[PDB]
């Protein structure tokens, strides 16, 4: 038996409280309707998956032996923190929800809620897609994010295929704040050594629906009673928690809002062949 | 136990990234309110079911034996991929969700959500229906789609019957991207060797509600512990996943949007009476 | 010992046949306005009704005088609303456009009130009558095209406000297809001891319709003592009503209800009873 | 050994009888305006109330002084709201039309607040008082048409803001039908040991009413020790309240609450007690 | 070290927790709005200082249980173990009111219709533990201006983390130093403090949130359900010092002012009934 705790901070676009965008950590950069067509869509405008690898106590001195020991993740407790902050109606720079001569409340955080968490023994497998195959993305050296066609490398005239399923558009979630949610999803064709759980509610004004409790556990064992086996004695957790949007007052454009997620994974030892 | 994996790409109307409509693959053609009355409704304006038959390993050397082996589908995992892409508020040509002089976001994908998947040992049985019996449909040779009255062959003065249940309007889901969702539904009076599961949320602005996970399975065994029996060593898989609509900015017409679905079907060998 | 029974029930939303002047709106209701029943007489074609049918089962007993008889017992059923995919249409005929007045957008889809109920019993489903407005004016026909609670209760005109509560005399059996309007009749929970009914309702004019369809789900009809509905006279009685929303006309924004057909598959067994 | 009990509870939305001047709006409330209770005295007919009734059961004991006595024990119940189909009406008398000003569209259907609760017990249901506005003005008549929390707590006027929280003195028994308003009284969870109540609430003015009806479902009334409500005095007490939405008037856009009758079927058995 | 249960070994506890939406007492100038928050405007906290009365807070209370051990230096002692509890929000029916004082009218400009009912954000949580509930701090806006009084009427996450002004944007993520214990009624704002899942090993909390300004409130109430407080090992919270700690917060929606369309939060009281048993422990 053993237990592992850690926090995953949100990666909505502004992924660090530094630089010019310092004051909007935990948010995305402002997004307009023609972005990606009038201009190049920035990394800071695309909410990304969070990820982390935890080094577990190394179990095998000689890895050449036929019978080895491995950490097996049996269950997990996970929770999104800071949900109470979403009741705010005094949001900075946010649009007022009232008539022209009023002094009413600001728009609260509302809209798209995308929530996923994953526990596995190796990086999460991702499948790429594009809502618009010809969306213009900015490029920097080094790269601040990675998009499906950076791997599939289809000709520019063939990028409409990315609106369906491109088998070459696959990747591993091997870097935090690097894979945009709107382009990558957990790959159901793989992820045999991982468990992921996701839900999505669209719309711009949809009421956010979130729960939080410390009395619920997610069992990670499969039908055979075997959970994720941590290769290299590494535990891989990943998440994504878009909780809604903020509506700017001046031009009504939006930023996504994310919240931190907590993990407590319970592991046992298993002998493998 | 053997597992079979495959993807079913969406057939919303623009069913291939080729031609003039190449850039809107995975979407439908633009739809206006008077389409089908002011003109002929196009096949690219009607989302259709996706289907595929998978050839399984041949099991029998002689089909006249009283006892034969058949592949039995016992369970399945299925998932709609690309759900995170539905958060986009920078959609091409989409209507802006803000005031007249603003520079706000675009409408995200929202509206009708029609999600169904099916696993069987033979093509899925379909039942035809029309919301408007007198809807005008375009015709090409060869046909790009098939409609209920193409089989029922009712006189034009009797097509209002298709707004109810016309028993002669039956078909098998035997062609990918051919049977429109708005005209064909899984036939509950048949499909004894298939299992289908469907859900529908209407409206044009409804927030889409979707889930994705790899820790959930659907048991395909019936009350007698028998799953679909693959006739001719063929596993038949069907789906249709309308995830909402995109609203044009210039004239506010809509395109349906669909997403690919994945299948992992678990099968075993069963001996049956012949 | 065992038998299965299949049948369809076509919707009875008002226009109950693809014949006559209203032929093209079979499966819909007649157009309804806010003052109908007040400035004019409300028509039966404007009132969705329950669908019902009696299925003749194989005869079980020869001498009906015998002390011990045999009855068919419905144990389970599968039921499904077919044609749900047609509700995605945004090109509905004569429908209001869902966009700015100077656009060329889609039509309003079928949305709004969803009233879904099905029933299986050994006798006609017992109904209880009610009125949302006691003084609603209903058209009169001989023979009648529909029946209303006061046709049975027969209260004086000045006492019809009682029908907005519960009038015990306002009771009937669902004994005629396309005859008992939904807005006036409900399953009677004070009876129906030999029937099983399951119903749900979601109101509003713009509510998104929420419907499911599958063939891997059954409904067990046995009660807490393991007894299902016993078919009297060797007759199986099925009932249903499936309002899936409304259509909004473009010219004056009035509405029509819309329904879809429902399928039944009931499994029955033989059961001995005392006469 | 075992008995069954049936009874109907008619709604007490304000107009609590099909007699008098407000005869035609039985089953509804009186019209409610925003400034009512401030511009005037709020009427009892403007406040939906709980229904209740005591059902006399067969007498069991010839001497209430014996150490061992028999009592009726309610083990399970079947309850249903009737008339749900009537909520589809879009031709409500005097109701606001939901269409453009030049149109001839349908009326507003019944929608908005849904407050549904039923209770079964061996004695009157215990209630706890509250006020959303402590200084609400209530009309007075002799005999009283309803009762309010401060009629029992008897706080001075300048301290009535306490009733916007928890005032322990504002307690009462549901001992009179069409007498205790819903907006002032809730079931008291600090008591009601000999009762079972089940309630739900969806607010707002335009929320779609969501209701179900079936005769295949029962509610078990036993507690964790397998004991149900014991009927003191051989009397069974049932209570309810079923606000199903509001009607909006066309002329001033004010509202009436609308309720529906509720049916009860309670199964009882004989139990010996000390 | 938890041992076995001792089989007068049980007891029951009841109490009410009144809402602390900001106006936390029916006294003073804000007396008439007890159970509500103070009026809130969009630019509050930016062009002025946000007040304690404008920030709904958690309710909490300690219940003194019967003393179990006379000699606290004994090797084997006994503690109260909370096994289950019933909890209920009272006054839910009051939320049907459409004649709310000073509330905006929901009708056309020349009409006389109903007021807006209570609707909007719903935040409902309750917690039962053997010690104060652990809290984790956060800020929706890092630079929100908060009014300060001596003594303080509420506490904010940066009062503990003590970050410099140019680093308060970290409070929009997870600042580990911003932790506290729910040890004071009407003092910890809901919009800044959440139950800390990295701690609270001796507490059980259950919460849900539905946002938006016009969302229909959805609440239930019944006396026929219990919440089992035992963990996976069959051990409920152990009450250190024979003290039972109950916490809650029940924002049920907002009231919209008619004159300027600004809002007040509204809360309702919550009831608790905790069942406890005697559990042996090793000191
Ligand atoms: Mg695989
Ligand atoms: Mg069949
Ligand atoms: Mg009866
Ligand atoms: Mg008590
Ligand atoms: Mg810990």
């Amino acid at each position: 038996t053993t237990e592992i705790e850690l926090w995953l901070e949100p990666r909505m676009g502004v992924n660090a409280p530094t630089g010019d965008r310092k004051e909007w950590y935990g948010y995305s950069e402002v997004i307009h309707h023609a972005d990606g067509y009038d201009n190049n869509l920035l990394s800071v405008q695309m909410p990304q998956y969070s990820c982390a690898r935890v080094q577990l106590p190394m179990l095998n001195t000689d890895m050449t032996c036929e019978t080895l020991m491995m950490w097996e993740a049996v269950s997990c407790k996970t929770e999104v923190v800071g949900i109470g902050s979403l009741i705010s109606v005094h949001l900075l720079e946010a649009k007022m929800e009232a008539g022209p001569n009023s002094d009413g409340p600001s728009r609260p955080i509302e809209g798209m809620n995308y929530h996923m968490f994953a526990v596995g023994g190796e990086p999460l497998d991702l499948q790429g897609i594009e809502s618009n195959g010809q969306t213009k993305y900015a490029t920097a050296i080094p790269a601040k994010s990675i998009h499906p066609n950076d791997i599939a490398k289809l000709p520019e005239e063939d990028k409409a295929q990315l609106q369906g399923l491109v088998p070459k558009a696959k990747a591993k979630l091997d870097k935090d704040g690097f894979y945009p949610v709107e382009e990558w999803s957990p790959d159901p064709s793989r992820n045999e050594n991982s468990r992921y759980y996701g839900s999505f509610v669209g719309g711009l004004q949809t009421p956010p629906n979130l729960q939080f409790t410390n009395a619920v556990s997610t069992v990670l064992l499969d039908e055979n009673g075997v959970g994720p086996l941590c290769k290299g004695d590494g535990l891989f957790v990943s998440c994504a928690d878009i909780c809604g949007v903020l509506v700017k007052a001046d031009n009504e454009a939006i930023r996504y809002r994310g919240l931190p997620r907590y993990f407590k994974v319970t592991l046992r030892k298993r002998a493998v062949k």
